[PDB]
């Protein structure tokens, strides 16, 4: 079976429709299944600033180059167009990290998550994850800071936003915009959030080891 | 709690005493481990005692020594089996609650199934937290297969005489054997297994890296 009943919108793809190129929606109508959108992330390039700005999927479907966000809202669009609701999750960090976002989908009542990133850590997660709490959950002890000595191995993941679904915005804002979209990143970091740690706990933490700095460093991207 | 460990008391050497008594948190004991040679096996399956004289585990051995260490300061000595499709290994890992949140104590020689902090409201959650890490690295033959079937229940080793294991000179494939039977939770069920997609490329050679050479 494939079909497109996963409580998104008919109307909504049809505002779509309306915004987008003959070859956009011919490359989305592929993108059928989270894991093809995946997949199909997997091939454009992961972002450097060799400005440097937050793409809209169309900028990012027309130069092949994504950073997270971009990424994230790029998979929000393509799950949109086989009736998924486009739903971001903001995984939000301590000041000495950045967040990263991922789009969140379901299938037979568990979540998944597609994720654009360069590093083996943050990646893809299957729709086996029975609440959004569980799949947030494993991104944790995976988050921390490996770039430098300068509180080397540090967890840094502080809280996980509920799924911020993107229909609350006209489409135009956003799919095809030539702006900045910061304001759209924004509005996702002032969404509800829930924190995973207390004060307590954020004492209880231990630095991820030398071995696990060294294997996040890794790239996928030169 | 007092009796048993007065029971660990009786049985143990001063020396080993000493060393217990210093790794007084979950995380002082993850820190020993570290400084323990991890194996690469023919196999064993060895007690704390012969661990601590020899300073080289595996996974299962690893998380024993800490259940040990665990109880000495009046935590339960608890495993956590980590049960895979046949094409991979098991993991065994040591449970640890603090302020009513799970942490799990790890034994391994690869940047996965680490040390977890005491940050997880359940048993499920903290198992699952490991789900996406688990897969086949070492070979193109089913390359990045995603390998978790299902995780125990915590085992109490309270449950056997601290002579049978805790000092043994035999081999403990009993108590691998009474692990692996005990009350286990899967993960998926073949829907779920149909939807599941390899890890990447980046993530296989990621795995790879070793502690220990
Ligand atoms: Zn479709
Ligand atoms: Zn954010």
């Amino acid at each position: 079976t494939h079909h497109h009943h996963h409580h998104g919108s008919m109307h909504y793809k049809a505002q779509l429709q309306k915004l987008l190129t003959t070859e956009e929606k011919k490359i989305l109508a592929r993108l059928s299944t989270p894991q093809k959108i995946q997949d199909f992330l997997d091939t454009i390039k992961n972002k450097d600033l060799a400005e440097h700005t937050m793409w809209s999927p169309r900028a990012v479907l027309k130069h092949k180059h994504a950073h997270c966000m971009e990424g994230a809202m790029l998979a929000a669009l393509a799950l949109a167009y086989h009736g998924h609701s486009p739903l971001l999750m903001d995984l939000q960090t301590t000041d000495e990290d950045e967040d990263h976002v991922v789009a969140l989908f379901k299938i037979d009542g568990h979540w998944g998550a597609i994720s654009k990133t360069n590093h083996p850590v943050l990646r893809y997660r299957d729709p086996i994850y029975k609440s959004v709490r569980e799949l947030a959950m494993s991104y944790f002890h995976e988050y921390f800071i490996w770039w430098t000595k300068k509180n080397g191995g540090k967890k840094t993941l502080r809280a996980y936003s509920n799924p911020f679904d993107l229909t609350r915005y006209k489409p135009e804002r956003w799919v095809i915009a030539t702006g900045d979209l910061d304001w759209l990143a924004e509005a996702l970091d002032d969404s509800k959030h829930f924190p995973i740690l207390n004060k307590k706990m954020q004492k209880q933490l231990r630095p991820a080891s030398r071995i696990e700095t060294k294997a996040a460093s890794l790239s996928e991207w030169p």
